[PDB]
């Protein structure tokens, strides 16, 4: 049909569908009269990795024949969404298995929405490491993610009565053709346990064995035949496991709960031990498979020039004293020297200020589970803290901060101060957030080693976040430039040429109103929704967090409310406010906003006065399919954080590669963007970081916003009152106690400005073609924000290896 | 290489040998240098696999175009072994793929032997459901196995210092190619709940949900092409299952903990509620597939004439109060017309008279767990208990001896009373067990219905049992008589004009003799000990129980041993005492007695006196897969239950097939097998059925024998004093206590005249020629032992079907 999706062959499409109907038949015993969807859509699945086998094969080959370093990516998190329509975009066989399908009378779309998300992550987190994958395929980088095979990921969000529920999200239900199980490669974890010293040192016993099995998922680059390998590990318990007898059996989940269940929290820190567990799994059979894979290619020295190790945040922070316990402890080097090859392997991205995201674990707790790697911790602090002291002679109070271990009512190990220590590079993930790291929370540390410290902004992938989720903006992108920018995204820029160019201008608008009238028909369909498709789509779409401020556009929303009741037959550009997200399961104010939100949508969606030309829609089960559904469909992006609190964002990103201008604040990339396309091209609001700390000082008091602003002082009289809550008219007190007493992201300090900014928005909107202009000077700058920039500066400036553009042979 | 395993056509050798590669690139993502024997066992299974589907597809098609009666075979047991074999077997296609394998470099043996045997059973019942679906394929009929897919399966037996040690049987660890999930046949089974009684009707209410998955694995017929289908369910808990939230998705073991072990007790009952919700579960959810696929063709009439339900056992007894629950509750027909209906439907057969082995529910757990079942099984009591009545006026004894329901300190269901009041058939499983069930235990059912009383003699599967295990004596006798007798058993007779043939009786010796050659390999190979293969091998195999009288064995073991220590310089025959078995768990005597017998090794087997003139091996871990190579190895069948314990047995079945001669008692199948090869070619001994009786009211005294028997007195001596455990001198006291006070079977009384019988064992084998004309006499009369046989006689006068011959197209 359209050019991106590769060619549709005569000899391709006539071997997929026989492919097709061999895998219906032997692999899914099945025959075109019982066959249902689901049935189809595996046939298809299996028939697209058939493709991949071949290249994932000689792709490990080539690695060891080549011998390059190694880039292991660590991460809790891999938050991949679909695999069929990626894996037949980065291999051109779209047009070929759309043309087959079709020819076998399927279409091919509705077989695609059958294939669940692997929802291996909560959010921007997980969803870097799986852009980071895909990117460095793409690159040519020697490169193995590595986590954990969750048997339920992100549970699934239902919406009664407008409150959360969470439901498992049973994803291995059906199969999932894409993994392939390794049972081979099986590895033990060792827990519990006690230290014994001998006349050869320390020595781990009387450890309770966990195994590790591992599954290989494939992950294709971009029409560059490399197939990377993701291995996620699952707990398995040994045969003579407890081995009255049945109980015995039946315990065999104790030590399999390990792997069962993604932990949801992305506000908190919980330390349970399950946690902890999980942790250390990873990390334990991760570096066996690293060392057995260093083997084959007694001396350690080269280690570091054959190996790279990256921390996504301090979740996998034990493979650092793991490493040490592997040199230290089984092949007998030194202290000092397996210090060396550790500092030299390891590399740790941080990815939040926030004080109450930051891992801490109690000391009783290591104690009991992981007694060596305790006294490892302990010797490498008092090692560190003797460099500090040497530094900096007198500086008690510099020697408590930076320990690794904090005194206190339990004592903690700070897992970030580890990271920091162990490791020859420290990065945050945007401009801004690297200097705050640098200026505040790591400050200490970085006047000791100011050379650790480095910035890598952010990046998403434009094969799943353009190609794959907007074939028509790929479309006539490619028409004008070619195609070479799907892999060079700075390409984007010859699109500033276009700018005053009709053709173009009508081209880049029916695209985003066909996403509109796609999206708005999906609405109706799957959830019974009846939106207006001209209205300007106001989408606010990521967790629901304090700092993300929600709320904030909850306020401008009853604002845009209260405004058409006063005046009613007064023009207003019309809006669709949609806004979605999944609450982590325990964070009460979370799932408080969940249901203001819908209370909200039942007064302003149902009065008659407000026509269409309000509507206020929470969109259920927010995750990376449903991203790549909306992301297309939206004009406005709301990325509206208190500035100094996120530490990137990426759904930012997602948003102006497909043409959404944004409206936000000074924070994490939107600093980027804006410096990218132009001040001008954007709807900047809010204090900068700068006014946030002036505010801090003095004290934040709410209630002189309250004072000063009637519009304001109205919206918290409603919420206070019962408005949007007739049958408990005090529903909603926690909420509006917090606003007004304890908001430490001062909501009301930015509302003032973020509404008259709004007002600038909806003033552009009726405009169309000024609009779309500055839609196109977005589009056009989103370049430097492709993952592909950001993992050539990891390759280049903490990694040390090249990108490699060049295909591999078929 | 030989006959009877099919043709090795070019065309097929060179399409196998395609398809191994495909699979073992494709399927397995390996390529020649990486690949384990592992692998290439999965590429050979895979490609066998292959040509089942096609089959399978097209009987699954026939079935519904001629929409014959269905049989379904209930059962919590299928003991099916390894599989590959079989299937190449049954399908010509040996010959081939042992070519294929050869010239791709491979030993297919070698590959057979990483198989797991899927060991879903426990004995003799478990391995009869596995024979009888072979036969009813090979048969033609319309059936489908029904059970549980047990996460693990019957433990594995290590002996440490002579003790057995349990470990879990993870049979699934590597993936099982021969099933298919089905997950869309997803079926819910209700648990707990309470009874609320409504204007129309009782209604099962606020019940937990377990849901079951089911697993189809292919059954293939012996080169007719029917396969048929084994169904085997599994537990999965709903989605909003519990739904703080990690213990709530932690929590959904709880629920698939109904199919994760089998239970190992074959003596015993246990009233154990998991084991109770195995029973449900499997009975609930094969009904509504029961019912579902009779409804796709209001009227149940019918349904008996569509639908035949065997259980095997009490086991599944549930199905008659659920086929009630579902006829009267959910399709709403009244009372007696259901069950007419179920009565008609429903026929059960009996496996022993061990009172300990009866299955006894305590009525609190079914009111727990199972309550409207509980009101049917008392309103099927009551109106049962009322033809009792009318047809015995009078006979308050009858009453309270007949009713399903037990009144004691505990009231119980005795689950064998409702199998017979709600079925049309009850059978035995050898004639003089039949005998007597209707002359003792169902004395009082069978005065009340003689009709309903029948015998099925047990048979054994000649495809395994014989074409499998045996290839070597498979061929001579096809040579001489033909093929047609592999699935026409009773053809073994005219082998009988053969028995002064000097050609095959050097034949008949030479296979043994191989037979022998390799198992006294395989002894070496994997368990490093030293047997002598000129010896006669005498063997017991079986669970180990005290009805079996291993300990007999042992006794006279011993005094072959005391014998030979007396007169050092005399002649005896010598001879390998192999004896294996598992013994359930928390069975303590059982236990010791494999202890026993291994401590009788270590005394017999390292005396210089002795040489290799005697040997005593305990064969660890005995199973379906050790059972193929060690029967066709033996020269004497070991089958000495006290006479009227072992309801049939059938290893003793598999050994005269297989060329060994029975030493054994008048007990159960034992007794037809001589009938069939006249009584001089059979070493009987000991009490029959009825000396046991009048030994019984007398009363037992084992003193009497141990007075007159001086070669006794002195083995109960030595067992007493420390001989066979001088380090715990009274290590076997329990031992010499029970067969000294408490001996339920009787091992002294029989001593006597099994040792001299034993005797005549010997001397026969010190005339080769006619050990072997006897060996001829038992193989050529083994016919009426194929379960072909008992499968006919099922279909015709149980179920109403015929068998048929005739071959599917191909
Ligand atoms: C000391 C160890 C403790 C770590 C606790 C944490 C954390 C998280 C950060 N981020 C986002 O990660 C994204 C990817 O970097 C960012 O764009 C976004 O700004 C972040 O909030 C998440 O999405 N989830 C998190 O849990
Ligand atoms: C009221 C319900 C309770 C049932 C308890 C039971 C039982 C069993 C019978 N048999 C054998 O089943 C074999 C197959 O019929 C026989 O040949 C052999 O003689 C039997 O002992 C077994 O092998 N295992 C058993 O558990």
């Amino acid at each position: 049909q359209i050019s991106v999706r590769g060619l549709a062959g005569v000899e391709n499409v006539t071997e997929l569908k026989k492919n097709f109907n061999r895998h219906l038949h032997f692999t899914l015993v099945k025959d075109r009269n019982v066959a249902t969807p689901r049935d189809y859509y595996f046939a298809l699945a299996h028939t697209v990795r058939d493709h991949l086998v071949g290249r994932w094969i000689r792709t490990q080959q080539h690695y060891y024949e080549k011998d390059p370093k190694r880039i292991y990516y660590l991460s809790l998190e891999f938050y991949m969404g679909r695999t069929l329509q990626n894996t037949m975009v980065n291999l051109a066989l779209e047009n070929a298995c759309d043309e087959a399908t079709y020819q076998l009378g399927l279409d091919m779309e509705e077989l695609e929405e059958i294939e669940e998300d692997a929802g291996l992550g909560n959010g921007g987190l997980g969803r870097l490491a799986a852009c980071f994958l895909d990117s460095m395929a793409t690159l040519g980088l020697a490169a193995y993610g590595y986590g954990i095979r969750y048997e339920f990921g992100i549970f699934n969000q239902k919406i009664c009565g407008g409150w959360q529920m969470e439901e498992a999200d049973d994803w291995l239900r059906y199969g999932n053709p894409w993994e392939k199980a390794r049972p081979e490669f099986t590895l033990p974890v060792h827990f519990y346990g006690r230290v014994e010293h001998t006349s050869q040192g320390a020595k781990w016993v009387d450890t309770q064995v966990v195994l590790a099995m591992p599954y290989d998922t494939p992950v294709p680059g971009y029409r560059n035949n490399v197939v990377n390998t993701m291995r996620l590990w699952s707990a398995k318990a040994p045969n003579d496991f407890n081995l009255g007898y049945i109980q015995a059996v039946l315990d065999r989940n104790l030590a399999e709960n390990i792997s069962r269940v993604l932990y949801p929290n992305d506000n908190f820190f919980e330390g349970k031990e399950l946690r902890l567990k999980q942790e250390y799994f990873v990390v334990a059979a991760t570096l066996q498979d690293i060392i057995r894979r260093f083997k084959s290619s007694t001396n350690f020295d080269a280690f570091p020039d054959k190996v790279a190790i990256q921390l996504n945040d301090t979740h996998p922070s034990l493979a650092i004293p793991e490493l040490m316990r592997v040199l230290v402890d089984l092949e007998r080097l030194d202290w000092d020297k397996a210090w060396e090859v550790t500092v030299k392997t390891c590399a740790y991205t941080n990815h939040t200020v926030l004080p109450e995201a930051l891992e801490r674990w109690p000391v009783h707790l290591l104690e009991t589970l992981l007694p060596r790697h305790l006294q490892i911790i302990y010797e490498i602090n008092q090692r560190f803290l003797n460099r500090v002291a040497a530094a900096f002679p007198g500086d008690v109070d510099r020697l408590r901060r930076m320990s690794l271990v904090e005194e206190g009512a339990v004592k903690r190990i700070n897992m970030a101060h580890l990271c920091i220590a162990g490791s020859h590079a420290v990065n945050g993930v945007a401009r801004i957030h690297s200097e705050i790291l640098k200026k505040t929370i790591f400050k200490d540390f970085y006047e000791l080693e100011p050379h650790k410290f480095q910035n890598k902004t952010n990046g998403i992938t434009p094969r799943r976040w353009l190609v794959l989720c907007n074939p028509g903006l790929a479309e006539i992108i490619a028409e004008r430039i070619g195609e070479e920018y799907i892999s060079d995204l700075d390409q984007l820029r010859k699109l500033l040429s276009y700018v005053d160019d009709e053709a173009f201008i009508r081209d880049v608008a029916k695209v985003k109103q066909e996403n509109k009238l796609k999206f708005a028909a999906y609405l109706e369909r799957e959830y019974k929704v009846h939106i207006n498709p001209n209205s300007l789509f106001d989408v606010q779409v990521k967790r629901i967090h304090e700092y993300k401020r929600q709320l904030l556009n909850c306020l401008h929303v009853i604002t845009l409310y209260n405004r058409i009741k006063k005046e009613p037959n007064k023009f207003v550009v019309p809006r669709t406010v949609m806004i979605g997200g999944k609450a982590a399961p325990g964070y009460h104010m979370a799932k408080m906003i969940i249901k203001l939100i819908t209370a909200i949508g039942d007064v302003v969606n149902h009065d008659p006065v407000v026509g269409d030309r309000l509507r206020v829609i929470f969109l259920e089960n927010y995750r990376v399919s449903l991203a790549e559904k909306v992301i297309p469909a939206a004009d406005l992006s709301e990325q509206i954080s208190t500035a100094g609190t996120e530490a990137s964002g990426t759904g930012n990103m997602k948003f102006m590669l497909n043409g959404a201008l944004t409206i936000g604040t000074m924070d994490g990339a939107n600093v980027e963007m804006a410096e990218e396309a132009g001040e001008e091209n954007f709807f900047i609001f809010g204090m900068r970081v700068e006014d946030v700390d002036r505010l801090d000082q003095r004290g934040y008091n709410a209630q002189e916003y309250y004072d000063r602003i009637p519009e304001l002082r109205q919206i918290i009289e409603q919420l206070s009152s019962g408005f949007f809550s007739p049958k408990q008219p005090d529903l909603f007190k926690d909420i509006v106690n917090m606003l007004m007493h304890h908001d430490r992201f001062k909501v009301f300090a930015d509302y003032e400005e973020y509404v008259k900014c709004q007002e600038r928005v909806s003033a552009l909107y009726k405009n169309p073609r000024e609009w779309t202009r500055m839609v196109i000077r977005n589009i056009a700058t989103s370049g430097k924000f492709s993952s592909d920039r950001t993992i050539a500066q990891y390759a280049r400036e903490i990694w040390g290896v090249e990108p490699s553009r060049q295909r591999l042979p078929a």
